[PDB]
RNA sequence: GUUGAAAUCAGA
């Protein structure tokens, strides 16, 4: 389970924070990393969600729906999960190494960076999305192939969103699980649509009380829900 | 983890 907390230090002030930064934070972090350790960047690119990273998270803020998030604070916050130590490790050697960061026209600095105190997880855990929860399927639209995004509320979602963490704990853990149950109740439910490069995806911020499986709760606590992790989706908070 | 949230919403 670890999990670090990047700070980052914004140039200048009344800084904006674009609304869509998935494709830029993640390209970034690929290149640090390939730099130090071109072996794990391999790994950050797996379509199998390797890992994770968060929202870009803004303590004080406000929204200016146009132009994006004014950042009030001192500081923004990223959050970076994995399973595999090597990554998180590599991860923060990296961005120590290459600390500046662009998004849009802003410009950050990596300030101080945490390992991250970890609670227990429990028979029934309940989760807050940090970055939102995205789960595909495919759809003809016409004569074309089209990614079709599910929600919680669709019918197909429940029985998609458990074949991906299956599939996925096989890939990045090595072997299936040997508990392939798990039920999901949502509590809290919002729609988000981000550009990630030339296209557009759908997911899920959400707040959610899992039920089941417990090698499954702990991989994606650790290694996000769902799909795109690596493109930072799918991390969550644990909470009470 | 002071995000129980963050605009836009099927895209040519």
């Amino acid at each position: 389970h670890m999990r670090i907390e990047v700070k980052l230090l914004p140039l200048k002030d009344n800084p904006i924070l674009p609304f869509n930064y998935n494709y830029e934070v993640y390209s970034q972090i690929l290149e640090k990393v390939n730099s130090i350790e071109p072996t794990i960047a391999k790994l950050l690119s797996s379509p199998h969600g390797f890992w994770t990273f968060s929202r870009i998270i803004v303590r004080k803020r406000k929204i200016l729906p146009d132009k994006g998030i004014e950042i009030l604070s001192d500081d923004v916050s990223l959050y970076i999960s994995s399973s595999n130590e090597d990554i998180i490790r590599a991860i923060a050697e990296a961005v120590e190494k290459s600390p500046e960061f662009k998004i849009g026209e802003l410009s950050f600095l990596v300030g101080d960076i945490k390992a991250i105190k970890v609670k227990e997880l429990g028979k029934e855990n309940v989760f807050s999305t940090l970055s939102p929860i995205v789960v595909r399927t495919v759809k003809f639209e016409g004569n074309k192939l089209r990614h079709w995004d599910l929600y919680p509320h669709d019918e197909l979602f429940m029985d998609r969103l458990r074949k991906v963490m299956i599939l996925r704990y096989s890939e990045v853990m090595g072997e299936t699980p040997k508990d392939r149950d798990f039920t999901i109740e949502v509590l809290k439910f919002k729609p988000t649509r981000l550009m990630v490069g030339s296209s557009y995806i759908r997911g899920s911020l959400m707040v959610f009380r899992y039920a089941g499986s417990e090698e499954i709760a702990r991989f994606g606590y650790e290694n996000g829900f769902g799909e795109k992790t690596g493109l930072g989706f799918g991390m969550v908070k644990l909470i009470e």
